[PDB]
DNA sequence: TGCGACGGTCTGACGCTCTACACAGTGCCAGGGGGAGATAAACGAACGCTGAACGCTCCGG
């Protein structure tokens, strides 16, 4: 609420998109507009031909006159935002004029890096109040209800990336001595992701570190027992170096 | 026709890499035809809301 500033427009792709002019949200319309909308987007304002577009939206199999489509959902845009936020260059569209601050995904991109500065600076105060700024971002899962082989790539990925950012944050709980709101919250995750072998370390780690080990071992004998059924292989050295450490009782941890 | 000579025409002028680069002085606008992009509407489709309605276990007086 401390940004608000007057004239300001603001994005949201990291859940559902959605316009924001000065407060007041915006009606994006169609779902396949709202993906245009984010294609047009996540490229940082650069400039997307019509076929790209096209391609991003609908993939492989696109309807014949379908480009005047591409064309109404832009002026649909150009009617929801401003006349000069969405510029035609060559053909294509770009989403120009926008501010810092401005899309979701360039401030979770910045919060990111100043989060890792700290770490190599040290500090923990400051990268965590920058990762609780970073998780208070996203709303649900990301690109909610939009189609497209290009949706679905920027969903995965950014799920992805939302993992990565889990597991350096509570990474760093750990290291700082949070103990219990880490492992209720990896409990609830793991329940979630039964095959995420990161996230259980993480939950062997904290519970090593917590006064629990019955529940931990038997969630190691449960992902060694579902990763023999579901995949027939042995799981990464590293899940069982650090039980074969924490067998040992090595007070290192601790 | 035989003669030299006069002349044009035509050809290549061993092999490779290490190296290896780019190329410069004199007109101007109006009228008209097409297709690129924005517009607001349209015919058809399926997408939702309406809970209703059928049937089940159900704790039960």
């Amino acid at each position: 609420a401390e940004e608000e500033e007057s004239g300001a427009l603001r994005f949201g792709v990291l859940g559902p998109v959605r316009a924001w002019r000065d407060g007041e949200t915006l009606a994006t319309g169609s779902p396949q507009q709202r993906a245009l909308l984010a294609a047009l987007l996540l490229r940082e304002g650069r400039t997307a031909t019509a076929g790209e577009l096209i391609d991003a939206l609908w993939g492989e199999e696109p309807p014949s006159q379908a480009l005047a489509a591409v064309r109404t959902y832009a002026s649909r845009l150009r009617k929801v935002l401003d006349p000069g936020v969405l510029v035609s260059e060559s053909g294509g569209y770009a989403v120009r004029g926008l501010a810092e601050g401005a899309l979701d995904l360039a401030r979770a991109q910045d919060l990111a890096s100043a989060a890792e500065k700290a770490r190599s600076a040290g500090d923990l105060c400051h990268a965590r109040d920058l990762l609780r700024r970073a998780l208070d971002l996203w709303d649900g899962e990301v690109l909610a209800g939009v189609p497209g082989p290009y949706a679905q790539t920027q969903r995965v990925r950014l799920g992805e990336w939302r993992l990565q950012l889990l597991e350096t944050r509570l990474d760093m709980d750990l290291d700082q001595g949070c103990h219990a709101e880490a492992v209720s919250e990896l409990t609830a995750l793991t329940a979630a992701h039964p095959l995420r072998e990161r996230l259980r370390e993480l939950l062997m780690l904290a519970l090593y570190r917590s006064g629990r080990q019955a529940e931990a071992l038997a969630v190691y004998a449960d992902t060694r027992r579902l990763l023999a059924d579901e995949l027939g292989v042995d799981p990464r050295p590293g899940l069982q170096e650090l039980q074969q450490r924490i067998l040992q009782a090595d007070p290192a941890l601790a």
